[PDB]
């Protein structure tokens, strides 16, 4: 962290830690987790793919969730801390744009000026996201040096916070930056497992045997394993298709099985989950209901008790589905 | 109605009303309604667009559900229906093909053999909800006799129908068709309105002094409205921008009073609520969005509380309101 940092992510440092102490902070922060990123998700209980078996299978469901909803969560979280610390402006950057429309939803809503550094290049490709956070009242300064590009945004973000955390609160968007950004991400992030360990005590009255989820970045695993880390009776398989953060965590922990799932299993859980259960998954889910399937069939009668974390655009990527279909002639 | 339908629509109604007296119905009905509709919506107060004024505004945020979840709604109350009466099919039309695909979802998860009539013009410019009901595992049926549209492959339906209710059950998708139909489908859409009563009972202590809702088709104003129309000491302002089944149905309860909103004040309210709450609201919640506005500032000091129903295609029509925008040079 370059020296200059150091006063600013001091002061982040003993924020958090402070409001992690305020039970009057976690309240408003749910109350905003409840109204503004649709929390909690269902859970729900698959009985025709389990028929036959011993195995109890749950979804936790955040494909219905909106859009953004993730980034929307930690971004609640941070703008409220900002607030706290008596911050009057945000700074944030975004490619895509999902994530500066969720730093200026945020910052309307708690009332803090926002401004968003976004590169030329991506300003261009991006009308929609960019009218939005516009329409919000956010500022949209495009970057024109270097690449033109989120990494120009963002380090140009970076270049005015430094230079401005007295007043404006940084609004980081991955869990990769310097201390204790990694912390505060994980921690607004944490209530899918959290939620998850609620509901499945109250439905089933103990933990699950294994909680599947497909790790590799934006499918917010970390967020799903969280709160099993210390759940040590508790699995945690960690699905991989066919280094980044995700897995950086999820190795030092010590406590996740990597597993790898093929195309046509994914294509078969992905047939078979429409199939049985109505429900439409995105090939990230896929993977990791292919892997619970595979748990299931193999041993019919181990009483086991599992947990898939449902990924997200189910019927967003539900044409290269048809592709790879139309494509294999299965069509 | 057709004296062929007579004897399936009043053993419809018959299982209708048993089904009504069954906590353990309406227990099942709930649990599908929280796990694939993705219900309770939230309720959010809005504080910064009131701030100045006596006026507590509500927003039930039917807008953060996935598209057809209103939908959805009343398929998960009839598929479970069906099954009551120990149907095995389920027979359906669909024009865009979201009914057709909640039909399938709710047919696949209570095994039920599904089949959804559709207007062979619409198979065509239909692809993807046609290629989900059938990953669905129902069955497309495209009609091209006469227009090869929705009142085709409607009429082909109930022609299917009339000659197998015996054991399947006829998916009806608007509210407007023979009893005891309008009935079933109000019921299974007046969640709405009774979470709605419920929320604000919990956080104000009493009901809203008005309830403000965009009427016009498919903005499910009904569906909002039903648990009040009960509770007189509740306004019912049904708005109208610038017959319809919705307004029959209204203004026969006689307590439904209508206003007009203007194209201006619609884009006023929109413009407002995502530069003072965050929130994009689609053009229909506008303008009742709008009303509420007209309402607290005409008298800034009346103490009101007030609900608007938030519509939904926020993101979808967000086009068009650039549009608009541009056109008008605003932008």
């Amino acid at each position: 962290v370059p020296q200059i940092l150091m006063p600013a992510l001091r002061q982040l440092e003993e924020a958090f830690v402070s409001a992690q102490k305020d039970p009057e902070f976690q309240a408003q922060f749910n109350d905003l987790l409840k109204n503004y990123a649709g929390r909690p998700t269902a859970l729900t209980k698959c009985q025709n793919i389990t028929a036959g078996t011993n195995t109890t299978l749950y979804l936790k469901r955040e494909d219905l969730l909106h859009g953004g909803a993730h980034k929307t969560n930690q971004v609640l979280g941070q703008a409220l801390l900002a607030k706290r610390m008596g911050k009057t402006e945000i700074i944030a950057e975004t490619g895509a744009g999902q994530h500066g429309v969720a730093s200026a939803l945020a910052s309307a809503l708690l009332g803090l000026k926002c401004r968003i550094y976004m590169g030329a290049k991506d300003v261009e490709r991006q009308s929609p996201n960019v009218f939005r956070m516009r329409l919000m009242g956010a500022e949209v300064i495009p970057v024109h040096s270097g690449s033109a590009t989120l990494k120009d945004a963002c380090n140009e973000a970076l270049r005015d916070w430094s230079g401005s955390y007295e007043t404006a609160h940084y609004m980081l968007g991955t869990a990769a930056g310097p201390h204790p950004y990694p912390t505060i991400v994980r921690e607004f992030q944490r209530m899918i497992g959290e939620e998850t360990k609620a509901q499945i005590l109250e439905r089933e009255g103990r933990l699950p045997d294994a909680v599947i989820a497909c790790v590799g970045g934006g499918s917010n695993a970390i967020g799903m394993f969280a709160d099993f880390i210390n759940e040590t009776n508790v699995g945690l398989i960690g699905v991989e298709p066919g280094v980044g953060p995700q897995h950086a965590y999820l190795n030092s922990t010590g406590r996740a099985d990597y597993v790898s799932i093929t195309d046509d299993e994914a294509l078969e859980a992905f047939k078979t989950l429409c199939l049985h259960e109505g429900i439409i998954p995105a090939l990230e889910s896929s993977h990791a209901l292919a892997h619970a399937l595979k748990m299931m069939r193999e041993n019919p009668d181990k009483e086991q008790l599992l947990v898939v974390n449902l990924s997200g655009r189910g019927d967003k990527d539900i044409f290269t589905v048809h592709d790879i279909l139309k494509a294999r002639g299965e069509i």
